[PDB]
């Protein structure tokens, strides 16, 4: 049990790694206070790569927090927790907790993973390990904290997040850690839709997607999630849906990485869509009406009851409604029309669905519609005009 | 002589075809003053065309009209006109002009053309001509009202605006209004650079440009607006720069007739190329510094000297500057640097420029780009990895 690392046997962790939150924690430290870094920037910082928040943490009261800070600019609200801005850095600094507000120990017991529980101190450089971390981190090892069946239950989301983290780092999750999952995962149906809505994008829609579905799937956490999806399975093992499913991911991946933007209505509109399209099958051939307003019947159904899980947001389904809506459209070959759809604020992703659906499919006569809106929309005017 | 025309007999412009303007009409007649539609509406209903506007003229005081309309929705300012909405309609409202107002005829002629001074009353289905209107509609003929000479000195614009009616309609500006167009033209240099712009959309971007560009040349009218690039054109004829600057308007023109939004900065961004491209190089042995610095005086220098006679705002000049510093980024064969590129706003300009450059140069290594970057942009991340 080693409780404290000093500079010269932790990684680096260089102070000059730090930015200037260094200037948040020296005004802490010259009132009498206590200044440390923890979670996500300290884990990476020993990692060797490069921190992407840096969150504090502090003896002071919140409200000797907001003394010491009156003059600076403040972001708001929320309990304990303190928001320090600069600009595109602000800075989170929360006081430890245990009756309410404890000690650096205490505090550390809070906290879901080991490695996310790591403290660096600017004013001794030293790194405080009251959990397994140190070796967690360099054994590679996603370990909960308290008792793993417990934990779960009093916030099961948790579980999520092992899965997570699991899949960005390339960690492995411990047995006893493990082991409860796949009997507990029912337990994200007492969940608000809300709050899952925004885990279903830090897990997809990070840059990781692809690693941590796979994962995602092989602890049957995919299912309370999207159960409209799951449904759509097979033994086989790979449909035509569940190579899109893979495929969008690792796009919406490679987007990441390359740091391009991404539209989430995106993910969406290509996870349900084959879904969507079997819904239109039944809603056909039964209660027989036209492919149109059938289709039309199936948007509403798949969206409402898939946003019977997640809650996504109004904005977006109405985004998925437009990627579809192009789907057909784009379809009919014709004239005329085309400018008017060019123009569309959703084509250029339109056209990025039925790349998928086309590639997925390998159905040519797709792959044909896909060569010509491919250079109907880099052509220019006059040659335009002669395509139609 | 034949001065009002009945329903039958007048190319039936038929009350169907008045949008609900008419129901401001009619509270005007209902409340004991009369009131007349004139002008832009009355010349494309008699030819046939739908209308893009409805204007009303009354001999309601501007403050008999304030009083009538107080229950309504009206959009405020500008002595005379008042202006009346809805929904995506707004209805012009002026008092008959003449100590200073008076009888519709005294009206009639302080408007600048004959065709846009037709007037027609729903309470009577006539059309009151007191000019040549009817005749020189029929005739096809753009004819000034008074004296040329004295009113093309009162407003210079009056000239822009013949010939752009010129262009638009299919017609001839008439002898007596055309002969002082070449001489007066210089007149239009004491005039705010701010009207000279607004003008100057009218006439190259209300999708007629190539047209009333060819006109503006003919009347010398093309020189007071673009010193710039008058200066550079060539006896030829056939210099890539004047192939350009035809090429461009064709196709705005295009995109306006197939109801696209056209951007003002690009059309900008095409003209001066190859002036900035130009001034660029001179800068550049004539004052050894490398070519990306040389370039970016260029550009300081090419917009200063447009902004001596087009008020050009300063929204529309940096969308163009990065118009053309795109220009050098895509020459480059850039690596990954490209994502970033593909995801600048104006990249599809850029692209669109770089489209004609190579078009009218004939040239084939940038006709190569032009290949590449159109496949790059449509592809997909596992393709664009590729190419990479
Ligand atoms: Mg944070
Ligand atoms: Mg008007």
């Amino acid at each position: 049990q080693v409780t404290v690392i000093p500079r010269e046997q932790h990684a680096i962790s260089r102070k000059d790694i730090s930015e200037n939150a260094l200037k948040v924690m020296y005004r802490l430290n010259k009132a009498g206070y206590e200044a440390w870094l923890v979670g996500g920037g300290v884990r990476d910082l020993l990692l060797g790569k490069k921190p992407k928040d840096f969150d504090v943490t502090t003896n002071a009261t919140p409200e000797q927090v907001r003394k010491l800070f009156r003059n600076c600019r403040l972001v708001g609200r929320r309990f304990r927790l303190a928001h320090v801005m600069f600009g595109p850095e602000i800075i989170e600094v929360a006081t430890f907790r245990g009756n309410i507000f404890g000690s650096i120990e205490e505090d550390a017991q809070r906290r879901d993973f080991t490695i996310n529980s790591l403290y660096y101190s600017v004013a001794d450089f030293t790194v405080r390990d009251y959990v397994g971390g140190m070796k967690d981190l360099k054994d590679g090892v996603i370990r909960l904290i308290g008792n793993p069946e417990t934990r779960y239950r009093e916030d099961p989301v948790r579980m999520l997040r092992a899965v997570r983290f699991a899949a960005k780092l390339g960690m492995r999750i411990s047995p006893e850690t493990a082991e409860p999952i796949p009997r507990l995962a029912t337990l994200l149906n007492d969940i608000p839709p809300a709050h899952l809505f925004e885990e279903s994008l830090k897990l997809l829609q990070a840059g990781y997607g692809y690693e941590t579905y796979k994962l995602l799937c092989e602890y049957h956490l995919f299912q309370p999630l999207f159960p409209t999806i799951t449904r759509y399975f097979t033994e086989n093992g790979d449909s035509p849906m569940e190579r899109i499913i893979e495929q969008v991911l690792k796009n919406t991946d490679t987007r990441i990485h390359n740091d391009m933007r991404v539209n989430p209505a995106f993910l969406f509109a290509a996870m349900f869509w084959y879904p969507l399209l079997e819904t239109a099958q039944k809603i056909a051939q039964e209660s027989g009406l036209t492919y149109h307003d059938a289709f039309a019947l199936a948007m509403n159904d798949v969206l409402d009851e898939a946003c019977r899980s997640l809650a996504i947001p109004k904005r977006l389904t109405t985004l998925t409604r437009d990627i579809w809506q192009l789907q057909l459209r784009m379809s009919r070959r014709q004239g005329k029309r085309a400018w008017k759809l060019l123009e569309h604020p959703k084509f250029r992703a339109a056209y990025d669905l039925l790349a998928l659906r086309a590639e997925v499919e390998r159905n040519a006569e797709l792959q044909r519609l896909v060569k010509w809106w491919g250079e109907f929309q880099v052509s220019a005017p006059p040659d335009q005009k002669g395509m139609l």
